[PDB]
Parts: structure tokens; sequence; C-alpha cells
């Protein structure tokens, strides 16, 4: 049950005025992420739709650092012999990795301003 075009259009329109990482944007994006239960691929699509290449790159770097610390510590469900967290989160049998990816994503995007 992935999102459709209308959901993305509403998500972008409702937060057109606000700035990335504002409390309003964080509210709406967090609700979307917690409601649709998407993988990393869909999150990348959503970010490309919402913010430009500059904000995309900044979030990419911040999320790289956050994932770096998180999975360098060691995580309950992460096994580094199978692939990067971006790929484990895309397997529907690793929901723990998917939820960790979602939370790192939202925190990284909130850490912009």
């Amino acid at each position: 049950r992935p999102w459709q075009m209308k959901d993305l259009q509403a998500i972008k329109q409702e937060v057109s005025q606000a700035a990335p990482g504002s409390p309003q944007f964080m509210q709406t994006i967090r609700l979307a992420v917690q409601q649709f239960d998407p993988t990393a691929k869909d999150l990348q699509d959503l970010l490309q739709y919402l913010c430009s290449s500059l904000v995309a790159s900044l979030h990419h770097q911040q999320l790289d650092s956050l994932i770096s610390e998180a999975e360098t510590r060691g995580i309950t469900g992460y096994n580094p012999l199978a692939g990067p967290l971006r790929v484990q989160a895309n397997n529907p049998q690793q929901q723990g990795l998917r939820r960790e990816y979602q939370q790192l994503w939202l925190a990284a995007f909130a850490a912009l301003p």
C-alpha cells in the first residue's frame, strides 16, 4: 500500500510555504513516514519531489553521518555481511532496519536549520 500521486501532491502543497525542518514540515513528514511505512527507495523519491538538489545533498550528508554512527555502534537487526543499511531497509523482512532508516531520515532532515 505505497502512497499514490495524490498523497504526495497533498504533502507537498500543505507545506509549500514552510521551510525544511520547520515544526510544521516535521509534523507532516513524520506523519507521512509513520503512516505509509515506506522503504529507503520511496523516501528518496519523496525527498527528490520535495526539496531541491542542494537540500537533497545536505540531507544526504547528514544522514550518511547519522547512519554511520548508528550502525558503527552496532544495531540489533543489522548484519554488515549482507549489504548497506540502504539495501537491508529495502527488504520487506527487515522491518527493524526500515524503522531505524525512517527515524535517521527524519532526524537528519530536521537537523538542517
